């Protein structure tokens, strides 16, 4: 038994597949990895201590600093992590066999249970192993000095004052990923930008 239920928006995989206990399990080794990572702090999806409003106050903030800023979003981000790559960041930092193995168990289990397109969004493990996905990701445009740079799941924005999009789009090409071509947003200093729903203004 299991149809569908929007939830947060669409999906066409994952469901009443995913009820409980088997929640439990995710939802403990979710906990237990979350002492394993400290994403960086420009993150601020699935991490407690953090929301979807602070990245709007550094948002009203750094866009008054910068020449420029580019808005993208990812294109069907849970369905596209490759999962060898997945488990190859993971080992990097799970340096815990035991709990690795049993990480490395679940998620092939939920890669089968989306049809091996990535994670399936029912469950409780495949936000937190999103941002270990986009953990370097992150890092590389965070740890630049010249620029600003924010997200909330699939939602970045980057304040520069050289435009770096063809860098952007390049280096989610090595993660398997791409940008919705609709949604992408390029301004310059002086023009709003509509970020996570809020109109940001420049002053
Ligand atoms: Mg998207
Ligand atoms: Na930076």
């Amino acid at each position: 038994m299991k149809k569908y239920m929007i939830k947060n928006k669409n999906k066409f995989r994952e469901v009443v597949v995913y009820e409980d206990d088997e929640l439990r399990l995710r939802k403990e080794l979710k906990e237990k990895l979350e002492k394993y990572f400290i994403f960086p702090p420009c993150v601020f999806s699935f991490i407690k201590g953090r929301s979807a409003k602070d990245a709007i106050i550094l948002a009203k903030e750094y866009i008054n600093q910068y020449d420029y800023f580019f808005k993208c979003d990812i294109k069907d981000f849970f369905p596209s992590i490759n999962i060898e790559k997945l488990l190859n960041l993971l080992r990097k930092r799970v340096n815990d066999v035991k709990f690795f193995k049993e990480l490395e168990k679940l998620i092939i289990e939920d890669n089968k249970i989306a049809d091996f397109k990535g994670l399936p969004l029912g469950s409780p493990l495949s936000p937190i192993l999103s941002n270990v996905y986009l953990e370097e990701f992150d890092n590389y445009f965070y740890k630049n000095k010249k620029i600003r740079y924010l997200r909330f799941c699939d939602d970045m924005i980057f304040f520069s004052n050289a435009n770096i999009y063809d860098e952007i789009i390049n280096k989610l090409k090595e993660l398997g990923l791409n940008l919705n071509e609709t949604k992408t947003i390029l301004g310059a200093k002086g023009d709003s930008v509509k970020f996570l729903g809020i109109i940001i203004n420049f002053k």
